[PDB]
DNA sequence: CCGACGTCGCATCAGC
DNA sequence: GCTGATGCGA
DNA sequence: GTCGG
């Protein structure tokens, strides 16, 4: 919060490009920004002083100018006041409404959440969930729930078949207080790369069946997406819905995907620019070697882990370390 | 100057 | 009905 | 919007 003005601001100016003018890379520029300048470990005099960050440009140093001198940024006041951009940038808040669909609500005249529950027949099945969950969606998950989470989904994957293999990656593996979903990884001994698929089927209908999943936002053969809650503790309070993700992945590649789906999202590309320098290519999948003109080989066997980092001579860190 | 900037499974649309 | 495109989430 | 080939 050293420089909290700076970087709400360009949090704020990068929804706006990602919601409202559709400008997916000013977006994602806007919050490399603001990434690197909450990093930085002291109060912001200029504009020019942040210019000196690798992402932050003339653009921003103009804003940051503007904002230090007068306490606002005048294009982000106006915009705020704007009731069409301003209610395009809240509509796609709901989980299932985009940018696209956002404009087309507020086109015919539906701005709100409560215009959103007026027009049901408008909203296809995710944006219904993801409208019903509107306040759920956005509260974080103690850890303490996330550990009783584990519980019943470890359980009920054994409980369908004891070869199952199951993970709960993301934040929750790398130890954090707190997470914003489950991300679930699965596999079994019968599910290679040269290979059911009804492996994810019976597992999600088997934490249907125990009234743990409650909703469904997508389900293919490898991936579901949708959501669960824990059961109420007596005549307690009733805890949030909450996202879960299940991912079911080949044998041969799941610590691939272990890894990656790990995290977080800056230790995945410095792991995989030291790979390039050593020789080798890391995607989600798999760990191919380069040769001398760069021509990617054939996928390396992955039994672990640790097994990716021997690879590229690292030694093996643990999830809790993996912050960067 | 000007193109890159993460990537891909699933739901649903657009065209035929 | 089928194929490819588009929107979306993460 | 920022970077760099
Ligand atoms: C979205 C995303 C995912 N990942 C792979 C690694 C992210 O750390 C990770 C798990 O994704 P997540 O659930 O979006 N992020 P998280 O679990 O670390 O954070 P949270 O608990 O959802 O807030 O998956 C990336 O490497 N880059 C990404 O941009
Ligand atoms: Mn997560
Ligand atoms: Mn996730
Ligand atoms: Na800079
Ligand atoms: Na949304």
């Amino acid at each position: 919060t050293l420089n909290g003005g700076i970087t709400d601001m360009l949090t704020e100016l990068a929804n706006f490009e990602k919601n409202v003018s559709q400008a997916i890379h000013k977006y994602n520029a806007y919050r490399k920004a603001a990434s690197v300048i909450a990093k930085y470990p002291h109060k912001i005099k200029s504009g020019a002083e942040a210019k000196k960050l690798p992402g932050v440009g003339t653009k921003i140093a103009e804003k940051i100018d503007e904002f230090l001198a007068t306490g606002k940024l005048r294009k982000l006041e106006k915009i705020r006041q704007d009731d069409t951009s301003s209610s395009i940038n809240f509509l796609t808040r709901v989980s299932g409404i985009g940018p696209s669909a956002a404009r087309k609500f507020v086109d015919e005249g539906i701005k709100t959440l409560e215009d959103l529950r007026k027009n049901e027949d408008k909203l296809n099945h995710h944006q219904r969930i993801g409208l019903k969950y509107f306040g759920d969606f956005e509260k974080r998950i103690p850890r303490e729930e996330m550990l009783q989470m584990q519980d019943i989904v470890l359980n009920e994957v054994k409980k369908v078949d004891s070869e199952y293999i199951a993970t709960v990656c993301g934040s929750f593996r790398r130890g954090a207080e707190s997470s914003g979903d489950m991300d679930v990884l699965l596999t079994h001994p019968s599910f290679t790369s040269e290979s059911q698929p009804k492996l994810l089927h019976q597992v999600v209908e088997q934490l249907q069946k125990v009234h743990f999943i409650t909703d469904t936002l997508s389900k293919g053969e490898t991936k579901f997406m949708g959501v669960c809650q824990l059961p109420s503790k007596n005549d307690e309070k009733e805890y949030p819905h909450r996202r879960i993700d299940i991912r079911l992945i080949p044998k041969d590649q799941y610590y691939c995907g272990v890894l990656y789906f790990t995290g977080s999202d800056i230790f995945n590309k410095n792991m995989r620019a030291h790979a390039l320098e050593k020789g080798f290519t890391i995607n989600e999948y798999t760990i191919r070697p380069l040769g001398v003109t760069g021509v990617a080989g054939e996928p390396l066997p992955v039994d672990s882990e640790k097994d990716i980092f021997d690879y590229i001579q690292w030694k093996y860190r643990e999830p809790k370390d993996r912050s960067e």
